[PDB]
């Protein structure tokens, strides 16, 4: 029980990219969770979280998402290191893209989870985002509907990134 891997997912893009990532971390388990059936309290037993969540149809938070969302000031993040990623469409929400995993960090950092992961904005082209940070991602931002041509790339760099973060 290493890594806890916890996503939710509209289409099944998120699902599917969880899966991508749970194999590049070759020598590592990544145990993988749909936030529609499980607890909050859950995140208490990785101090290694991986959080997925697409950038929302509707509103601002996956519906699952937005339903632990409330209850993620019971939890304590204090020691955790806690990395991000999404799916969303740079165009067609281009004042919206990645919201959401920007929305669940700055709650889990309050709460004292560690960011690692962070993820350079270069080859997207977007409006706004609450996921920003000093110019750079609060994590992987993929984009399936304009660039799904780089999505693997893009995971096997990231999954390395976090290997060297999480001591791997």
């Amino acid at each position: 029980k290493k890594i806890g891997l916890f996503y939710g997912t509209q289409t099944g893009k998120t699902e599917s990219v969880a899966e991508i990532i749970r194999d590049e971390f070759g020598n590592d388990v990544v145990t993988l969770h749909d936030v529609s059936q499980a607890e909050v309290t859950d995140l208490n037993d990785y101090q290694y979280l991986i959080i997925g969540c697409p950038t929302a149809n509707i509103g601002e938070l996956q519906s699952d998402w937005e339903g632990l969302y409330s209850e993620l000031d019971d939890v304590d993040f204090n020691g955790k290191l806690v990395a991000y990623f999404g799916t969303g469409d740079q165009i067609g929400y281009a004042d919206n893209f990645q919201d959401a995993i920007g929305i669940l960090e700055e709650k889990i950092s309050q709460r004292g989870g560690k960011t690692v992961g962070y993820w350079s904005t270069d080859g997207y082209d977007f409006n706004d985002s609450k996921a920003l940070r000093n110019g750079k991602f609060v994590g992987l931002a993929l984009d399936e509907d304009n660039q799904s041509d780089l999505t693997d790339d893009r995971i096997k760099s990231w999954v390395a990134q976090l290997k060297s973060e999480f001591g791997l």
